[PDB]
Parts: C-alpha cells; structure tokens; sequence
C-alpha cells in the first residue's frame, strides 16, 4: 500500500471534473451506506472531505450478491469519460496450448487489490461521493477515494502496472519461477519439487504482504483440475469445459447464435466441427424472436456435429525442444480443418478455416489463405511458424504459383497423401491449337471458320455470354480455340474457380472437365 | 539545448498496435532495448502514456537491429517540420555517375529530445501467449527513422560536412532519414577512396553503390506471319496504349483482321508502315509529364512472372514519370527487394519516397516483410492491389 508509488493521472485537455446531483435514497439504504463508509474510513480507504470541493459522483446502494446487506456501488461514467485514455490492458487470455508443463502450479488471487494500490493526490479530489441525509436537514456526508476506485477506466491498467513493479524484484531473485498474471490473479509455476515450491510461494506471499497485497492462505489455495475461462486445465492435459448442445426443436436467431458460438469454441480441441450451414442461416438479419426453419443441410450439419461432440478429447501442453507440425485436411467445400501436433496423435490445438462468405476461389488459393492463418495464430500463441503438411501436390503448387498474378508464399511444407487431393480441375492452355475449330462468341452464338452460326433471344431486360462460353464448350468438341468479346468471362475462367458455387460455372466446369485443350483469347470490341 | 517540437494543430499522437513477432525477434529486441536503457537512450513508461508505435527487428551481419515504424508520427510532424526546417534536394544526384548510401544513423543517439514530445515516441515489445504485458518504453534521445531527426540534426551535419565539401567541390551529399548519398563523377576506385576519406572524417568528428547514369527509361515495343491471334493482340495493346499516347491509331490494322477468321494463318493492306510508325511513336519517351512538388508519388508494381516485375511511378494516372522493369527466391522476397530498389531510385531522382500499390495480399505482406527488409526507411505501402 504505502510503498506502492502513484501514477500521474490527469483529465483530458479542456474538461472539468464531474459534477452530478445525488438523488434521495431510502432510510435502510442510507444507514447501510453510512455504516459501510464508516468502516472504510476506519480502514482508511476513504477520507472525509470538506464542502469546498464541488466535485461529486453519485452513489448507489445495491444488495450484496446473495446478501441482505447493502453493498456500495459508485457510478463512474462521467469521470470515466473525462479521463486521459490509459494504455488498454491486454484483452487476450493466454491460450492453454502455449503453456509449458511444470511440476507444480498454484493460483494466487490477490484480495482487494484495487483497494490496495493507491491513487494520485491530485486526482483524489474528483473521486468524491456524497451519502445523502434524510429530511434535507444537512447536505449530507462527503468522502473521497485515497485508493484506486472500482469501475474507473484506469483501475485495471494502474493495478497491472503496480503489480508488475512489485513482482519484478522477485522475478530477478528467482528466475526459474514463471508468474503469469491475468486480471487480479497471479498464476505461479516452478519446476522445483513441492517441498521447495511451498516455501517459495510462502516467500512470494510475504513479499506481497510487505508491499501490502493480501494473498490466500496455503489451505485455501485451489487444487487441480482448474476451471479457467472455459478451459479445464488438468495436470497433463487441457480440455474445453463440457459443452452440451441445446435439443430445442424450434430455434430462434439468438439460439442459433449461441449454438454457433459454442460450436466454434468447441472447434479448438474437437476435430471436424462444421458450422458453415448454421452461419449461412444466421446471415439473414432478423429479430431474435424470429424462428428460422432448419434446412435439411443444416440438420445434417447439426447431426454430425452432435455426433462429434459425443466423444471426449484432450490437448497437450507445449514442449519447447520439439518442432511444431501442422496438418490441413479439406473436410468439404470451403471447410478446411487444421491440426497442430508436436508428436503424432497428440493434438495441441485443432481448428477450422471457414470459407470467406460470398467468395468463390480456387481450392489452392483457399489453401494458401489457410496456411497464412495457421502461421499467424501459431506466431501469436507459440512464437514459431509450423512445418506444414498439405494435400496439394508440389507440381500443382508450382504451376499455380507461377501462373497466378499476386505474390503467394507458404512456409516449409511436405506432401501427405490423403483424400481429397486438391488440384486444378482444368489447366487452360495459353497457346492455340492447330487443326482445331476456331470459335467466336458474342453476348449467344457460335460463329465459326467452318461456317456454322446460331442466335440466342437475349432478354430485353451478360450471363448469355457466359452461357455462350458454356455453349461454346459442348458445341465445339475436344479441341477448341475460342475468343471472347468481354474480359469478364475470360477473368472468371482464368481464375480457375473449382468452387462450383453457381449453376453457370457448374455447367462450364462440367463441360470442360474432360476437354483436353481449350484456349481462350480476348479480342477487343471492334468499332 | 532541446528544440521545440510540436504536433500539427488538432492532431493526436500515434496509437497503432504492435503486430505479433517471432520469439527470437522478441528476445533480440528485449536485449537491445535493455542495453539502450542502461546507456540512457530509452526509459520506461507506465500506463499514463497511451501512445504506441510498432517495433520490428531486422538483420543487416549477425547483429539484430531495430526498425521503429514511425509512419503516423511522421505524418503528424514532418509536415510541421518541412516548412519549419527542411532539407533541399540536389538535382545533380540523378546525373552523377556513381552514388553511394552511407548510413549515419548513429549520430541521432547523442543529441537530446524535447521533454513534451518525448511521450509521443512510445514503443512496446510484445510477449508470447500474453504471458506478461509488454515492457513499454519512451525515447529520451532523438529517434532513428523519424523525419524530424535530420531536421533537428541539420546544423550539426552541415558543420561536420562543410570542411569535406570545401575540400571536394565535385562530391554531392544529400541526407534523407539516416542515409547519406555521396555522388561523384570520378571513376569508381577514386569514389571508393573518397568514401573512405569521408568515413574517416565522420569517425574523427565523433560521427558513426548504385549507378544512376546507367538507369534509363524502358522502351516499349509493338507480324510477318499475320497470325490472326497476333493481330488481335496488337489491336488490344494499341487500344490499351491509346490512353497513354495520343498518336497511335490501330484502324488500318483492325481492317486487316476483317472479322471472322481462322486462328492460325501463314498479308498487309496499305503495307505495314503503321506498325513501324507506331513503333516510332513509342520509341520517343512520353512527353507532357512534369514533376509536381505538391502531390504524392504512387508506384504500381505489376507481376509479369518469370522473375520479372514492371513498376510505374506516376503522380496522376496515365501520365507516368518513370517506367522500369526489375528482373530477379520467394515472391515475397522478390517484392521486398523490388520495393527497396524502386524507392531508392525514387529518392535519388526526386525527393520523396513513393506510396506503393503492392500486388501481394495484406496479411501475407504483414507476416513476411520483416524478414526480408534491410532498409531503415519504411514507405507508405498499400496492401490492396488493383488487378493488372
Ligand atoms: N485456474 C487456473 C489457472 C491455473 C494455472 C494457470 C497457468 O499455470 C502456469 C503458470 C506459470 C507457468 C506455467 C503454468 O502452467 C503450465 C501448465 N500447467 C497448467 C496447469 C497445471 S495444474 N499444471 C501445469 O503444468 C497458466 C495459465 C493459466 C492458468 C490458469
């Protein structure tokens, strides 16, 4: 408390301190509030202030959780708005996969920490609250916060900085002990045997006590397994908390949102979770009371998902010496399940790469994006890119890489043999074919060097051109050379979408999946 | 004595977020920053300072170095500085025979910095798996890579380079963001000797090879077989270049196509003078393009494949100021080296460093530019690409 230094805090430039009027309260509320405030003043958390200070933040009395007693909550929206923006506390929880196995791990939750770390003298004035007096006889009793208030914008950042400053000398003196910190709690882990570990944790508690932060007793400390942010941290395995899917017959939009969230959360350890059809249902904006029927495809998806969730799965903590290995599998169209395992059949983390909504791309391009996403998440969690294992053949990758127009790279990878195998369905040639029927199209007919012609009744109202490009394929034969008036059709065909999202692309692909040589060129519109 | 440094009126400082980095890079950054703090160049900051600026570690040599991405703070200050304190650009550097970049980034680690401006230069070293909050820092000495550093150190640089420039009037020296450009029309060996002399000069005063003449604009070329496909290709390219050059017309060649025909054929109507003459209309470089001092340079990189990359620097579209063809290893590496060469040529020709329309995708460049970067400056690249 006393040794903990004060961080300079000031209001935003050009803004005055909060000034709010307190509304009258009930007689039991005011008596409970004055009792609690007097107890705090005895403890020194708050100090009475004179009438010269015009800053006031309203107070509200709420029944304590499962308690008839009326705890005190002070609103801080105004002062939060009028405060210098502090550095945000890190919003990403540590992933249990990146943790390294240690012989003993203890959970130390610092008690009443925001009331232990003090506050700046200049800023103490604005954090003033008034406890009203009945019958309007007196203005009331005023108080101010000598210590970090709760609900304030800067409480997490200031407390985190103070905790780091306090813990630094202990980390310097003992380097083996690793101390994670998330929210208030301190998570301590050492490779020492339990006999020395209990002594070291007692030493840490004494250090925090001499710096004024209370810690739980030895008996009260939790014992494994630990439940933390939906993760069940066993000694040698980590699993997600038991996930039960709703059996509700009629699903509302909010129910679908919860189901998709639970399935996505379960995907991190459970392999083979598919949520794409449910997300397709969810894309239509609707009221939370709106009831959307379950398509047969979505019902199949939910059936296979609930079948997958029936089995239990576990993950394994990271061991630094061995190298990470990541494997991608294409479960279906637009779904790619990726697994990250140091050793075979011991998965650190499973996941899925959902296809971009409303995007049709070549499966090799989707594979490249999945590889990039794996690289990013691996960097964030472990700090090293994995050695990938991908379905695509090296020759197919080289062909698409050299022909494609962007810059695409993939880290070190090898070829694992498994169905399905991702390959370019049609390799358009970039040179013409002699002795083949030269072919002209227009948005739809076939105008030919042989002399055949045709006409399509264009709707009075470009698809007919795509129809013509399709109509070109079946009319010509095995060896075809076509030219196109518009660049759009050439771009669509050159992107080589094996996605087969639309019916016209479907028929084009079905036609040219067997044609041995099809060369398309673009000839400008002739004036 | 500290000089007053002020942000442009009504603008807040940097608040950008750090992109997560590899464990080896984090370790190298931590050790470098700890050593610098012990020397006194950087000092710790608490949570009262929201401002942030990314940190990346590059390797130039087995010693890691730190590149601090000061693009936003530069946007907010160098504009204020350029009018207040500027660096002129010698026009003779482009005509010099040999030009050398000698890094003088160690000067700015001595002279102090304004107390009020110290807070806007804050950087964090990230941690793996969110184990601990990053060790935040601030710069107490002049930053490296911030365009106000040469402006502040200009007086010292002039007083340190005056004797050498007086001794050698032919040498042209120009400074841009921790880089000194030394140009000499002398032969290459004499240039090496002069650069060694300048390095010894700087070292004794407590201060610690591209060829511009060879560069020239790229010619553009535009059918004895008269293959109908080649005639279609020529009419397409001529219709494309119609915007760039007003002279070229493809009407007669269009008549040569004459509609429906078979693809492979062996024919010239009114001869083919048009092909030759339009080749002439192209051989002469574009006319009517002049540098505009108050506009941004944007460079488009186009991937022609086969280890080839064509770039076009242009103030206004369809009026190129310079066209080239870089010829080269992964595609990300090729793009990195292409960007570096393009902007170094831009620096030696005109003052500015171009904005880039990179062909690569956003997250891939974000992930893989740091490994292959080897230059102190950082251009304002645009990840998104226009399909070429
Ligand atoms: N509730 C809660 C809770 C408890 C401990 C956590 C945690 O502990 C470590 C702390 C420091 C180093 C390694 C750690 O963990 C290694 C792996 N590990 C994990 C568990 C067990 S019982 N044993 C073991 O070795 C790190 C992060 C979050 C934590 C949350």
């Amino acid at each position: 408390i006393s040794p903990i230094e004060t961080v300079p805090v000031k209001l935003k430039p050009g803004m005055d301190g909060p000034k709010v009027k307190q509304w009258p309260l009930t007689e039991e509320k005011i008596k409970a509030l004055v009792e609690i405030c007097t107890e705090m003043e005895k403890e020194g958390k708050i100090s009475k202030i004179g009438p010269e200070n015009p800053y006031n933040t309203p107070v509200f009395a709420i029944k304590k959780k499962d308690s008839t007693k009326w705890r005190k909550l002070v609103d801080f929206r105004e002062l939060n708005k009028r405060t210098q923006d502090f550095w945000e506390v890190q919003l990403g929880i540590p992933h249990p996969a990146g943790l390294k196995k240690k012989k003993s791990v203890t959970v130390l939750d610092v008690g009443d920490a925001y009331f232990s770390v003090p506050l700046d003298e200049d800023f103490r004035k604005y954090t003033a609250f008034t406890i009203p007096s009945i019958n309007n006889e007196t203005p009331g009793i005023r108080y101010q916060y000598n210590v970090l208030p709760q609900g304030w914008k800067g409480s997490p950042a200031i407390f985190q900085s103070s905790m780091t400053k306090i813990l630094e000398p202990f980390k310097k003196q003992n380097p083996d002990i690793v101390i994670y910190q998330y929210m208030d709690d301190l998570y301590v882990g050492s490779d020492l045997e339990i006999g020395q570990h209990r002594t070291k944790i007692e030493e840490l508690r004494q250090h925090l006590l001499r710096w004024g932060l209370t810690t739980p007793d030895k008996k009260h400390q939790k014992e494994p397994p630990f439940l933390w942010m939906g993760y069940e941290l066993h000694p040698d395995k980590w699993t997600v908390q038991p996930i039960v899917l709703p059996e509700k017959d009629s699903w509302t939009v909010n129910d679908i949102q919860k189901l998709v969230g639970k399935l996505n959360w379960a995907s991190q350890i459970y392999p083979g979770i598919k949520v794409r059809q449910l997300c397709k249902l969810l894309r239509g904006t609707k009221a939370l009371t709106e009831v959307i029927p379950l398509t047969e495809e979505a019902e199949l998806e939910l059936a296979e998902n609930r079948e997958i969730l029936k089995e239990p799965v576990h993950g394994v903590y990271y061991d630094p010496s061995k190298d990470l290995i990541a494997e991608i599998q294409k479960q279906g169209q637009g779904q790619w399940t990726y697994q990250i395992y140091q050793e075979p059949f011991k998965n650190l983390k499973t996941g899925k790469y959902a296809r971009m909504r409303g995007a049709h791309t070549n499966d090799v391009k989707q594979l490249t994006e999945a590889v990039q996403k794996i690289t990013t998440e691996s960097i964030v969690i472990w700090g090293k890119t994995p050695k990938f294992k991908l379905p695509i053949q090296k020759e197919t990758w080289e062909t698409w890489w050299t022909e494609y127009w962007q810059a695409t790279w993939i880290p070190e990878w090898e070829f694992v043999n498994t169905p399905p195998l991702v390959k370019l369905w049609y390799q358009l040639e970039k040179e013409p074919i002699v002795g083949a029927e030269t072919f002209y199209v227009d948005g739809a007919g076939y105008v030919t060097n042989k002399g055949r012609q045709k006409v399509v009744p264009l709707t009075n109202t470009q698809k007919t051109e795509l129809q013509a490009i399709y109509l070109a394929l079946q009319d010509s034969g095995l060896e075809v050379n076509i030219v196109t008036d518009s660049q759009y059709a050439l771009g669509i065909i050159q992107a080589q979408p094996d996605k087969s999202e639309s019916e016209l692309v479907n028929q084009i692909i079905e036609q040219l999946i067997k044609k041995e040589k099809v060369y398309l060129a673009w000839v400008p519109a002739h004036k």
